[PDB]
């Protein structure tokens, strides 16, 4: 569509050309053409606009630039709690415009009022009624404009959005890789001409790395990097009698960006964290190839869901005999993922809950997960979460249907997700037909050889040489069937006897246990 | 005037509930059932090269195939992850594992 070309980089705005152009065409176009042809059209000036979205994306800066270039005066600002005697304060905003309309009104200028966090002052019906009367009352103000902002448009009163009054709404959402690139290009201007930065700097890598970053965080990156570098090289040359400009010779900055990025600044939006000690208490010990195989498969899945376009959703299921250590492996993989957003949903936090409450919790977790450009959500003990019981069926149908519907719903455009589940009653799940909802399955077998048992014992380091030889000779046969958790608790129990009567007790406990699937 | 379109995956269960009487007509969407169709789909997706295409055609021209399109996309994406040497081997192994009677 035809438009008058602008110089966005010059105004300092980057990555919002479409929004600026549309706003200017729909809102401020009329008030620039002369009154005569305006009246001949029959055109009627708009009175209000609304902008909503995440915080810090630069809502105010857009109107500030328009005011700078509006060929008029500057805009006045108000705050949500400033007004909150109220009518006296109200008379401090439109009184100037009223005086102008007493002195002018047919050819007068344009006055602009800015409202911050408007939702906090409207949902207190007295102030809402006063404002509604003022914007459109018996008297008509033809030299005023209102631009509200908030972050929760759903909580705004409908009567304020009636078409006669405020009629334009826009959303300003978080930037993308290209948007971050352009924003950095804009912000890296003074140092670009000052040559305070290193030639080895690659802004592309910085833009790629920062996933959940607003413009404010992007600028803080530059601030912290320059501070780090100045301190670094000045302090390096201060403690030595070397030439002062040597420090200035290190003025150029290459690695200080990463240094500041490490822990100086972190994302504000989303970015939940989880504790893994509660789910990995004894660490992870390698007792055979299967652990390596499982870790490799998990890593491959994590890799696929990050550099793929045709599969914006991936799910995986882990299955195995009870106590095989599936939850710990899932938690380890989730921690190794390194995603900005991580969460765990377990039945342990859900004790005595009703079915509807469990459904609400699940949908809330997934709704929060949707908000982040990356995430990873883990669900454990599906069979228990369904409240199964072998004597006939007792599954809560509602909880099953919620899961089955949820597992397929893809997120909005450009957002990715990964889902991992862990189960032990594979056949029951296959009966309910939910197995097909998942994409792949990975097995979690159990120890099935004696040498594996001796290797696990030696890794643990509990039995001495003579006891190790005794156990090895006694159970040299590769006909064992034991899980890591069962082995751990069995050893812990067996250690409680006297030093003499320990190996025999351990052997008796092992014999009591099964030896085949 | 109006037009209603429905979608389902369990036809027999719907048949027992006396539901097909309401619907005026039904259409059947089949799965991939020949090596030629799989080769055409692979060519159109434009992922594998000529030599790997010849190898896949040679190995797959001695068996039957019964697979859904979405599962094929998922398998292709998963197989692409591995290193260039073992891509064909991994894809063929996954196809063999997924292979099942109609
Ligand atoms: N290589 C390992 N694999 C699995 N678990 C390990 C390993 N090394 C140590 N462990 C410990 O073994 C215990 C078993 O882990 P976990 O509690 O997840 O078992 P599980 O089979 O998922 O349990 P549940 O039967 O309750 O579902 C945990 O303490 C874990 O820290
Ligand atoms: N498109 C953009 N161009 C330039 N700066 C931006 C942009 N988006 C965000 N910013 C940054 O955001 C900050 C301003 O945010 P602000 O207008 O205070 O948001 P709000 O008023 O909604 O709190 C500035 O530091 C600015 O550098
Ligand atoms: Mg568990």
């Amino acid at each position: 569509i035809i438009n008058p070309d602008w110089n966005f980089e010059k105004m300092g705005i980057g990555g919002l050309d479409k929004e600026f152009s549309d706003i200017f065409r729909r809102a401020f176009a009329s008030r620039v053409f002369p009154p005569e042809i305006v009246e001949q059209m029959g055109c009627k000036h708009v009175k209000g606009i609304l902008l909503y979205g995440p915080p810090g994306c630069g809502k105010t800066l857009l109107a500030r630039q328009i005011g700078k270039m509006l060929n008029a005066r500057e805009p006045k600002v108000v705050n949500g709690p400033e007004i909150l005697e109220s009518e006296a304060n109200i008379r401090k905003l439109f009184a100037d415009a009223e005086e102008e309309q007493r002195r002018l009104g047919a050819n007068s200028g344009l006055h602009i009022i800015i409202f911050d966090e408007i939702d906090a002052i409207c949902k207190h019906d007295t102030v809402v009624n006063q404002l509604l009367s003022k914007i459109d009352g018996v008297e008509q103000l033809n030299n005023i404009l209102v631009i509200g902002m908030t972050n929760r448009p759903d909580l705004i009163d409908e009567a304020l959005l009636r078409p006669g009054r405020l009629e334009v709404k826009m959303e300003i959402g978080l930037p993308d890789e290209k948007g971050r690139l352009q924003i950095l290009h804009i912000h890296t201007a003074r140092m670009r001409g000052h040559q305070l930065l290193s030639a080895d700097v690659d802004i592309k890598e910085l833009a790629v790395e920062t996933k959940n970053f607003s413009g404010a965080e992007l600028e803080g990156l530059v601030r912290a990097a320059q501070s780090t570098a100045m301190n670094r090289h000045i302090k390096a040359s201060t403690k030595v009698e070397v030439d002062m400009e040597k420090a200035e010779s290190l003025q150029v900055t290459r690695g200080d960006f990463l240094a500041s990025l490490e822990n100086d600044i972190k994302p504000a939006f989303g970015t939940n964290q989880e504790d893994y000690a509660s789910y990995i208490m004894n660490g992870i010990i390698k007792w055979g190839d299967p652990v390596t195989r499982v870790l490799d498969d998990g890593e491959l899945l994590v890799q696929q869901t990050k550099n793929s376009d045709r599969t914006p959703l991936v799910s995986v299921l882990l299955e195995g005999p009870p106590h095989s250590g599936k939850t710990a492996l899932a938690a380890k993989i989730a921690e190794e993922s390194n995603f900005p957003f991580i969460k765990i949903c377990s039945p342990d936090k859900m004790i005595g809950f009703s079915e509807t409450a469990k459904c609400q919790a699940m949908k809330k977790i997934f709704d929060d997960a949707y908000k982040s450009q990356l995430s990873c959500v883990v669900v454990d003990d599906i069979e228990r979460l369904l409240d199964y019981v072998p004597i006939g069926p007792r599954f809560s149908n509602l909880v099953l249907q919620a899961l089955l519907v949820l597992l397929k719903k893809a997120p909005p455009q450009g957002r990715k997700l990964l889902i991992i589940g862990t189960t032990s009653r594979k056949d029951v799940l296959q009966e309910m037909e939910m197995l097909n909802a998942f994409s792949t399955t990975i097995h979690v077998p159990n120890i099935a050889t004696g040498e594996q048992l001796l290797e696990a014992l030696e890794l643990l380091g509990n039995f001495k040489d003579k006891e190790r030889t005794t156990i090895a000779q006694q159970v040299k046969g590769k006909k064992v069937w034991i899980g890591i958790k069962k082995l751990l608790m069995l050893i812990e129990m067996s250690l409680q006897m006297d030093p003499e009567y320990r190996v025999r007790k351990f052997l008796a406990l092992l014999r009591e246990e099964g030896a085949s699937p």
